[PDB]
C-alpha cells in the first residue's frame, strides 16, 4: 500500500512561506532532470541556489541562511553537528527531508531575523 | 608504512586560535573514552559544546558558530549542502576532517566578524 515514497516523511515544520519555496524548488531542482549520481549532490546545491534566489525576490524574512545533507541510500550513515555561539537575531534553523525511493535529501533553511 | 591514520587528511586551513581548541577538543572529545557508536555521534556533540563553551573563554572572535558532520565508515555516502543569504560580517566557514582507522568526523567553525 505505497509504491511510491515521496516527501512521506518530512522532517520539521518550516513557515508556509519559506516551506513552499525550498519544496518547490527540490521539486524542481530534482524533478528537472534524470536522476544522475553527478547530479545527486548537485542537485541539492542547484536548490540551494533556487531556494536563496528565491527568498531574494520575497525579501522575507531578510537573512536567511540555506543549507541540505545528501543521504545516498538507506545504509548509509550521515551525522551533521553543529554548536553555534550567542545570537538571538540570527536564530531559525528548519530542517526538511525529501525522499523519493531510496534515497533521501535534507535541507534546513535558516530563517534568521536579520 | 602507515598503521594508523590520525589527522592523516586535515581539511581546510582554519586559524590557529580555532584549529587548536576544535582539534584539541576532539583530541579529547574523541580519546576521552573508548569508541562507542551511542558516543559516535554524541562524540562531535560534546566537541561542540567544548569547542564553544572554550571560544566563549577566549572571547575571540565574538561571533561564532560550531557544526559538524560524522561519516560513518569510509564506504557510507555522505553529503551536505548549504546556501546562505548575503553578510559579509557573518562570513568565515572553516572545516576540518578528524581521523583515527576508518571512521571520519568533520567539525567546521565558522568565525564569524560579530
Amino acid at each position: 500500500m505505497e509504491g511510491v515514497d515521496p516527501a512521506v516523511e518530512e522532517a520539521a515544520f518550516v513557515a508556509d512561506d519559506v516551506s513552499n519555496i525550498i519544496k518547490e524548488s527540490i521539486d524542481a531542482v530534482l524533478q528537472n532532470q534524470q536522476y544522475s549520481e553527478a547530479k545527486v549532490s548537485q542537485w541539492t546545491s542547484s536548490c540551494l541556489e533556487h531556494c536563496i534566489k528565491r527568498l531574494t525576490a520575497l525579501n522575507k524574512p531578510f537573512k536567511y541562511v540555506v543549507t541540505c545533507i545528501i543521504m545516498q541510500k538507506n545504509g548509509a550513515g550521515l551525522h551533521t553537528a553543529a554548536s553555534c555561539w550567542w545570537d538571538s537575531t540570527t536564530d531559525g534553523s528548519r530542517t526538511v527531508r525529501w525522499e523519493n525511493k531510496s534515497m533521501y535529501c535534507i535541507c534546513t533553511v535558516f530563517g534568521l531575523a536579520i
